[PDB]
């Protein structure tokens, strides 16, 4: 159970870094985007996925910190992250453990006759720290996979 709903999601202010590799090793580039901003988010961060592989979990994203601030850092801008309508799935444990997130909501979105919409967004709701690891058996991932309007 995946708690799966359609959300309206309002647009978002963000500081983000463009990163091409694989999505794992996102974790070590974005605590550059919360230094660029000395920490100061006034949202969860998230990674939006604009090319992704589901087997080679690799491709081209924008690491985003929702905020207020003007990032100073190198490689970190600003986006206007825009509304979406969106299949929302929430995910509890590791990151690894998420391509059966992905199956429900393809199955949630070809039995409504919904069309999937990238880019996609995964929002750490409860994740990583910058120093404290905590437990990922109890991380909290968002799936906002957007729909036709
Ligand atoms: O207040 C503070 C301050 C500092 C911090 C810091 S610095 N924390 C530490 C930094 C942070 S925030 N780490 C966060 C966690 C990260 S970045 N994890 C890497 C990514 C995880 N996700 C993966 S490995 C899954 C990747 N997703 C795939 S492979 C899609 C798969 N699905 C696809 S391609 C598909 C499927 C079906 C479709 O129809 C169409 C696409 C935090 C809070
Ligand atoms: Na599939
Ligand atoms: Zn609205
Ligand atoms: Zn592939």
């Amino acid at each position: 159970n995946y708690e799966i709903e359609v959300k309206d999601v309002e647009p978002i202010r963000v500081a983000f870094m463009h990163y091409k590799g694989p999505a794992a090793g996102a974790s070590k580039v974005m605590p550059n985007v919360f230094k660029s901003i000395q920490g100061k988010a006034n949202g969860a961060p998230f990674i939006c996925y604009y090319v992704m592989d589901q087997q080679t979990m690799t491709g081209e994203m924008d690491l985003c910190v929702p905020t207020a601030e003007n990032p100073v850092g190198n490689g970190i801008a600003v986006k206007d992250m825009p509304r979406i309508k969106a299949i929302s799935a929430t995910h509890i444990g590791p990151y690894e453990t998420m391509q059966p997130v992905y199956e429900a909501i393809e199955s949630y979105a070809r039995e409504k006759n919904l069309i999937l919409q990238p880019p996609f967004r995964e929002v750490f709701i409860k994740g990583p720290g910058m120093i404290l690891k905590g437990n990922p058996n109890k991380y909290i991932t968002e799936v906002l996979f957007p729909i036709k309007e």
